């Protein structure tokens, strides 16, 4: 069974009961990490290919990606919340892509690290403050585009915690060594680092 | 609101599993409908007020609205989807406050009434669309700001489907009436011109 | 349906066979309650009355083990969504001859959901087979969950004591002073437990 | 190798690892082949090494445990064929439940309603419950041979119209004494619901 063309053309269609229910069985054959890897993320990026090659319009799109997001953060509000200092996750500002963070956060919940998951496009000087006040161990990035990274000047993210992360599709090593953050390419990697 | 006032403390401390007690004693006195209006909704928009006056910082509402939103997705996902021709909520095109949407689907699924709920920012020409092609009875728009409607030129929502709603703070009787679409002065009123049976 | 009747529903569900409405009506108390909610509002409450049910004579055993099955499996769920940080286990099980297991799996669930990393054995384990257990992995603690008094009456004087570093004894079949005879110590509150380990 | 690595991750209590490990054997093998490359010998393994004093009971506890929690996963995956329902339980006395859930599981992905209750079920009130939801058959996996040798001649017969018994601790003169059809394996049982006898 293709649970990956199923949910897509569900969703297409607006059946959002069958949506939910793929996403179900999807959960329950590969696991929580697993259903991210096979279905949410094959599925999301397949839409914005599909958009890419005019063929679906940004409604559609928009119905299949707010359906996503929200079943990313049921899976990340069911993963423990440990005590302790957390690690701030969002998006560079100018970036409104938002899945990346909450995969970062809910990957780092897995593994008993209390990410606290602040929503996309936080300004640098409002999450540093944040930050500090309540003594992050770290601050991670996810950004999807590399056009806010590249409107960041110099150094711009070496001062936001202890240790700061960046990665997504729109970050690389050079980027990351330009603005003084540390680059992380997978997403097990993250909960590891810091240990 | 003395409980309101605690959530966003335990918000602003980071303690998101106090919050979430806190949120869910709510809804266990108020209910549902109860907590929105006596809870999530008093929360955002002292959140807006005290970012305003310089009292909390752009990445502490940002926790805050995430936080109320996922709650609110709860709440959707508990109104049930009904199948049936849908409804499409959103907001117009440069509308990135997105609550006011959702809380218009959440209203009409109570109602039995099948509010696809798309987030915000849609271009006019592609949710007009998606209606059609769904077969869509109704579109509904939250308009939080008024310069994403004064920025649409006169009609610009009158045929989006076959009936087109337009409320939230940014809009008024007049803007909607420039723009085509029927104004519903609450999400009550929205409720009722849209209940089938 | 209404919060209040999701207790009644859901045991109806069950009571007709009908798995499928029975786990729509779990989610929904999931969703209305949150997790750690849906357990002590629906879950418990239910199995409470599945047991009331059995000794008015009003159901028999089979309907009681098709509904226990079914909530077992979805406190399961539940557990395996939480987190499971490395670092040393707690093991998480019932006494010997104690064959319920579900305040054990809830006992396991609290823990995870703080980020403790909770292993949940199941129910019934041998004393000398528990503490070799706890002593190879380097457990930092055990944790037993007792719902009839009997099997800890069987056990003699401090046979709890040297499980592991610290030993954690609870449900509605221990008290206080069986704890201290046993040599354990005692926990009412499942949500007091992470707060005491460390 | 699949199979080692499932058992030494569950012996060193890395549940992570472990379960990464069943994942991976679920997508190379998919659902059948997993439980016959690796749930199965998993067990098998572990009991003969507990009876080899090489593992303590703790240790068999964590992997059982472990593996019954996947293939109730399984179970729920495999979900509701329309019908009257097949009950699947063992009999009393018995307290090993996989190979219930295996004939369960077996049979829901044949399209027939199996019902599993969990294990150890007094027949009264086994035969209570097949009356009251009008099922068809009841299946019994028996691994102990002492508890079907403690029940009374014609125990089994009438729990439903078809009454099937199998596992380690069955034979077909044991099936016969009770009352019962005796299936070698679980490809027999589904087939034996193809056609009446
Ligand atoms: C949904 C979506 C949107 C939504 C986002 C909604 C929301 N609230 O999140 C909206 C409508 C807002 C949107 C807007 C736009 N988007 Co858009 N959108 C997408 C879409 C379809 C899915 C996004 C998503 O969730 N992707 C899932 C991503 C996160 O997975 P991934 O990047 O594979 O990430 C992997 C790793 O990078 C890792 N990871 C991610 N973050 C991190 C962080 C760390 C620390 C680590 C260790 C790992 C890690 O996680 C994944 C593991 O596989 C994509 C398609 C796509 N291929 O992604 C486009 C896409 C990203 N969008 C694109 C574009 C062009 C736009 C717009 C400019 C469109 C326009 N307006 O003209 C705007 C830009 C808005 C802005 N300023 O950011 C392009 C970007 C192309 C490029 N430049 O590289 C894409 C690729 C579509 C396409 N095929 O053209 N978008
Ligand atoms: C969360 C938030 C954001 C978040 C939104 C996150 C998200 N994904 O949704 C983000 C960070 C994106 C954001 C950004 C900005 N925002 Co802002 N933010 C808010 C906040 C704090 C809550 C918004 C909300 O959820 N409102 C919904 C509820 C709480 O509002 P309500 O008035 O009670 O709505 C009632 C009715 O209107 C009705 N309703 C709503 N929609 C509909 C639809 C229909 C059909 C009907 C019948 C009824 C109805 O339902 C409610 C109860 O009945 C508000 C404060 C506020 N008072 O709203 C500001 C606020 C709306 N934001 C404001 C501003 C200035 C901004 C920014 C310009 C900031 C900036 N400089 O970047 C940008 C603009 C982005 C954009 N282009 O839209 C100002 C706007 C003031 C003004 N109009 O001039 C506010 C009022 C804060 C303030 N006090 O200054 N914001
Ligand atoms: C399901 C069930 C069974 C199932 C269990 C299946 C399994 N788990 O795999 C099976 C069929 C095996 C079973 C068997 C029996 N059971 Co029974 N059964 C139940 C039933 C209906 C639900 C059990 C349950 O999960 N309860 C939920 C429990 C665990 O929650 P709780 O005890 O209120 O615990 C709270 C706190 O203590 C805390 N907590 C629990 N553990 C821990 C640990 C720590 C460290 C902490 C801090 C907190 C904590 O969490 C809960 C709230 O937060 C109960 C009804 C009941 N009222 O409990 C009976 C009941 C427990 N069973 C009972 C009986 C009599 C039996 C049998 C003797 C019947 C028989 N003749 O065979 C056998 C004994 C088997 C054995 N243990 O050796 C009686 C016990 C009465 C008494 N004490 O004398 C009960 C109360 C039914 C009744 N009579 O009303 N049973
Ligand atoms: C885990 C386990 C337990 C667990 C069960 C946990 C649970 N299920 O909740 C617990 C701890 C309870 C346990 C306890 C005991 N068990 Co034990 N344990 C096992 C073990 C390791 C796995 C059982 C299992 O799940 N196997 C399922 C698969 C592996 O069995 P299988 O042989 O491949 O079955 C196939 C077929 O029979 C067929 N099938 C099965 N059922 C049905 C039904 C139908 C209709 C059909 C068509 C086909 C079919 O499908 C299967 C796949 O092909 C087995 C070892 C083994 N089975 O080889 C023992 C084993 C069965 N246990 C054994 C023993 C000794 C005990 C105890 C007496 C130990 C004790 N002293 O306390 C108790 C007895 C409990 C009781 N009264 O039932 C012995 C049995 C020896 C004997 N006398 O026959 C075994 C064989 C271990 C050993 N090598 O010594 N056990
Ligand atoms: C990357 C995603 O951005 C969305 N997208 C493209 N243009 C716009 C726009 N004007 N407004 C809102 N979203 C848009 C598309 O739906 C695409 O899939
Ligand atoms: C209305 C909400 O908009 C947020 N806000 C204000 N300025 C910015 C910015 N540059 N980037 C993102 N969010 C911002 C504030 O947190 C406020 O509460
Ligand atoms: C506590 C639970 O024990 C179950 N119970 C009662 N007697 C037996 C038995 N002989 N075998 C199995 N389970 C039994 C009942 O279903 C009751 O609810
Ligand atoms: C068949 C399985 O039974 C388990 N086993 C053996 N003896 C006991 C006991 N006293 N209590 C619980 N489980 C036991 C072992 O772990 C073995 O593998």
């Amino acid at each position: 069974e293709d649970l990956g063309t199923g949910l897509l053309e569900a969703l297409l269609r607006g059946d959002l009961a069958g949506a939910e229910a793929l996403f179900r069985r999807g959960l329950r054959f590969w696991g929580p990490e697993g259903v991210l890897e096979h279905l949410l993320l094959p599925v999301l990026r397949e839409v914005g290919e599909a958009w890419h090659r005019g063929e679906i319009g940004v409604a559609e799109e928009h119905l299949a990606s707010t359906f996503l997001r929200a079943r990313l953060q049921e899976l990340l509000d069911l993963a423990g919340f440990p005590p302790g200092p957390p690690v701030l996750v969002t998006t560079p500002p100018g970036e409104r892509h938002e899945i990346g963070a909450m995969l970062a956060a809910y990957h780092l919940r897995r593994k008993g690290v209390p990410a606290l998951y602040l929503g996309p496009d936080t300004p640098l000087p409002d999450l540093r403050a944040l930050a500090r006040r309540l003594g992050a161990g770290a601050v991670v990035l996810s950004a999807v585009l590399s056009e806010p990274l590249r409107a960041l000047p110099d150094g711009a993210l070496k001062d936001l915690a202890p240790r700061v992360f960046l990665g997504g599709q729109g970050a690389g090593p050079e980027e990351a060594r330009r603005l003084g953050a540390e680059y992380m390419e997978d997403l097990k990697g993250l909960a590891e680092a810091l240990w």
